[PDB]
C-alpha cells in the first residue's frame, strides 16, 4: 500500500467499537502497521496507524466511511494523512515505583515534578498494588547520563515526602532476573534470634544494644557477634530448638516465597546469625541455599563462641556468589534483600538490593528502599501486581 | 480520608499535566488510591482515583481547583465521587498475538470478532513488532472454560485471513518459562541436513521424498531415516565436516538465541539428524543441550545406518524432559520450536508448543504456529517486543 494514515478513536467506551472499526477499514485498502488501544475509567483510545493505497488515502470515502461509523455510536475520530510518523512506540529506559500508605498527592506530584525537571518523559501510569500497601509504576524514558541524577531526586522525594520511590532499568536483560537472597534476622524473619537467645540468658539488654550499634555500622560485625554470642556461654544446647519455635516470619514472607517460586527463583538466604535455627525454616520454606553461622557446643551447653569462618560483612557478599555459582546466575540477575549494615555489601553486589525497614547505612548504599513491615512489597519492585499475586493464588 | 473521587483527564498530550494535576490535589486533602495514564497518538488519559474528606469530595473547591487548571491548558477534565468502582483493575487471563506480513484490518476485524463473540473482553492493545512482521498483541480476559473454544475460532481466523494467532496464557506462572529447544532441520537451520548429504551421493532426490513423507506424518520416523541414511553407504566420513560448512541458519536464528540468552533461558537442541554436524554450531551457538542421532563409521566410511537409540517422536520428548531435568525446569517452563511431525511429541510435552513453518500434521496439535520465515517470530510469542530487542542490541 502506498502511504500511511493514522486514525484515532476516543470517547466513552462501549462494547464492540474495535471490531466496528475494522470492518470499515477492511472495505478500503488497509493494512495495518501498528495499533494501540486502552480503556482507563471507561476513556476508550484506539490509535490505528494503517497503510493504503494513495488512491484511497486521499479520497473522502475512506474519511467518511470511518467518520460515520464512530461518531453515529457516539465517539470521536481522527483520521490524518501521517507517513512521517513512528510506527512503533521505544520502549521505556526505565521504570519508577511509588509505595507508600499513603500515597499523597503531594508526594506524587513531587516524584512527578523531579521527572520532569530532569527531561524524564512519562510513558505510562499504572496501579501495581492496592494492598498491603499503595503501589504505582512509572515506566519513563530517561535522557541518556541522567540516570544518576535522577536516583538522587527520588530519594530526596522519598524521605521529604514519605514514600518509598525505586528507579529500576527497564531493560530485558536487568528485568529477567532469577535468584534473590533474603537476610534473615529483622527481614526474612521479625526480630533478632541472638536477641531472643540473649532473652534465655537474662542478657538481651546490652545484647540488643550490641545488635543496633553493629546494625547502623557503628561497631566491626566480627566483634559484635564474638561480643554477643559471649553472653550465650553456658546455655544448654536445648534452647536453639526452642528459639527455633518462636519464630515469626515476616509479614508477606510467604507470599513473597510462594510467588518467587512461580517466578522460577532461585531462593537462599545469608545471615549472620547460626545455621541450626535458620536450617529448620530454610527447609520448611523449600530454601534452596542457606549460608549461615555456627554456635560451638560442648557436652550439649554453648560456649559463647561461634566456629570456623564468620560470614561477615564481605562473607555476605561471597555466598551470594557462591550461590550464584552454584545456580549459574549472572550477578546482574540477582537480587539481595537485606536490613541492616551487615548487609551492605551482599545488596551492593547484587544485581538488585533492597534494603527493607532498614538502618540509615543499608538505605545511603542499596538500590532501593522498602519502608512498610511488609516482605511482599519486594515483590511489586520485581515486575509483580498485586492482583497477579492474587490471580495465581486464586487458582490453586 | 472518608470518600472516593474519580478524576479522569483528556485531551491532546501536553508536557507537565501529570505534575499541574497532582499540585492541585495536593491543595486539598487527597490521597492516591490508583493512577493510570498512557498517550496514544498524542492523546492522552489521565485517570485518578482518589481518597479525601468528605469535606473535601462534595465541596466546589475541589471540583473548580482542577476544572480551572485542566482546561485552561485545552484538555477536559471528569470528576465523579465514585465509591463503589473498582481500585485496581484486574490481571488479563491470555494474551493473543497476531502476526502477519501484512496483516489486513479484515483479518485483524476477524480476531476482534471471534474474540467479542465469545464473551472475551480486550484489556489492552500494542504493538510488538513493525518488523520483520507485523506483530500485534492483545491482552483479553477470558470468561472461565472459553479458553478451548477462543483457539478454535482464532485457528480458523488464522488460515481464512492469513495471520498467525496464537493464544497465550497470561499469568505468572506460565510466562516465567526459562528452557527452550529447537528442532534442528528447518528450524534452527536452513533445509534438510540428510538432504544435503544424500546430495553427496547423488540420492538426493529419493531422500528429499521420503523426508517430505516422514515430515507430514506419512512415515514411521525411524523407518525413515534408516531408508533415508542407508542412501549414505559409502560416503566418506570427510563429507560430515564438508555439509556442516555449508549450512545455513534460519534468518533471526542468531537474534533469537542472543535474545533467550539475555532473557536467562536455557537453549538446546533436539534432532533426529546426526550429532556430528551439529555439534560445531551447539559449540559455536553456546548451547546448553544437544541431543542427536549417531552416524556409524567404518574405516572413515559410512555404513549406511545409525547407531544406538534412534531419536524418534518419542525420543525427542523424552530428550526435552533430560534436559529439564538436568536444568531443573518443571516441562510447563520449557518451549519446544519444530517443523515436522518428527516434533509433535516434543511441542506436546513443552510448556509451549510453537510449530515453525510446519507442515499440516504439527500445527494441527501446537499450541502455536508461526508462518513466516523469520525464527525471531519465536520472541514475539515469548513476550518480546522488536522494540527490546533493537535497545538490548544497541547497548552493545
Ligand atoms: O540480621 C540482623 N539484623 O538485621 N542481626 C543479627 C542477627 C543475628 C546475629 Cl547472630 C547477628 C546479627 Cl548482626
Ligand atoms: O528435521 C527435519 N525436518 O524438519 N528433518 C530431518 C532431518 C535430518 C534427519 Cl537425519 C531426519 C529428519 Cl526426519
Ligand atoms: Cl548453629
Ligand atoms: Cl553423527
Ligand atoms: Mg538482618
Ligand atoms: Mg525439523
Amino acid at each position: 500500500p502506498k502511504v500511511s494514515v493514522l486514525i484515532t478513536v476516543t470517547g466513552v467506551d462501549q462494547p464492540g467499537v474495535t471490531a466496528t472499526l475494522f470492518e470499515v477499514l477492511s472495505r478500503h485498502g488497509v493494512e495495518l502497521l501498528n495499533v494501540e488501544q486502552v480503556v482507563i475509567r471507561h476513556r476508550l483510545t484506539l490509535g490505528v496507524l494503517v497503510c493504503c493505497p494513495a488512491d484511497v488515502a486521499d479520497g473522502p470515502a475512506l474519511r467518511h466511511d470511518v467518520e460515520a461509523a464512530i461518531r453515529k455510536v457516539g465517539l470521536d475520530v481522527s483520521i490524518e494523512r501521517s507517513d512521517d510518523v513512528p510506527i512503533i512506540r521505544e520502549p521505556s529506559t526505565h521504570t519508577i515505583f511509588v509505595l507508600g500508605r499513603p500515597i499523597t498527592a503531594a508526594a506524587f506530584g513531587a516524584v512527578a515534578r523531579e521527572v520532569a525537571a530532569l527531561g524524564v518523559n512519562i510513558d505510562l501510569i499504572r496501579g501495581v498494588s492496592d494492598y498491603p500497601v499503595i503501589g504505582l509504576e512509572l515506566r519513563v524514558s530517561v535522557p541518556p547520563g541522567a540516570d544518576e541524577a535522577l536516583r538522587t531526586a527520588l530519594n530526596r522525594v522519598s524521605s521529604e515526602e514519605h514514600v518509598d520511590v525505586a528507579v529500576e532499568d527497564y531493560t530485558l536483560e536487568r528485568r529477567a532476573k532469577r535468584l534473590i537472597v533474603f537476610d534473615v534476622d529483622s527481614t526474612l524473619v521479625q526480630g533478632e534470634v541472638i536477641e531472643m537467645l540473649a532473652a534465655k540468658a537474662g542478657a538481651e539488654g546490652q545484647v540488643a544494644a550490641i545488635t543496633d550499634a553493629a546494625m547502623r555500622g557503628e561497631l566491626d560485625f566480627a566483634q559484635s557477634l564474638q561480643q554477643r554470642v559471649a553472653t550465650l556461654a553456658g546455655l544448654p544446647a536445648t534452647v536453639i530448638d526452642e528459639v527455633a519455635g518462636q519464630l515469626e516470619l515476616m509479614p508477606g514472607a510467604r507470599t513473597t516465597l510462594r510467588t518467587l517460586r512461580r517466578l522460577g527463583y532461585a531462593c537462599g538466604v545469608v545471615s549472620g546469625g547460626f545455621r541450626r535455627i535458620i536450617e529448620p525454616l530454610a527447609e520448611e520454606l523449600m530454601l534452596d541455599y542457606v549460608a549461615a553461622n555456627e554456635l560451638e557446643i560442648v557436652d550439649g551447653t554453648l560456649t559463647g563462641r561461634v566456629v570456623g569462618p564468620i560470614i561477615d560483612r564481605a562473607g555476605k557478599a561471597t555466598a551470594l556468589r557462591e550461590f550464584a555459582q552454584r545456580a549459574g546466575v549472572p550477578m546482574a540477575q540477582t537480587v539481595a534483600v537485606g536490613d541492616g549494615a551487615n548487609d551492605i555489601d551482599m545488596l551492593a553486589a547484587a544485581g538488585l538490593g533492597i534494603a527493607f525497614n532498614a538502618k540509615p547505612a543499608l538505605r545511603e548504599v542499596a538500590d532501593a528502599s522498602l519502608s512498610h513491615p511488609y516482605l511482599d512489597t519486594v515483590l511489586f519492585l520485581l515486575g509483580v501486581t498485586r492482583g497477579e499475586i492474587e490471580a495465581a493464588d486464586a487458582i490453586d
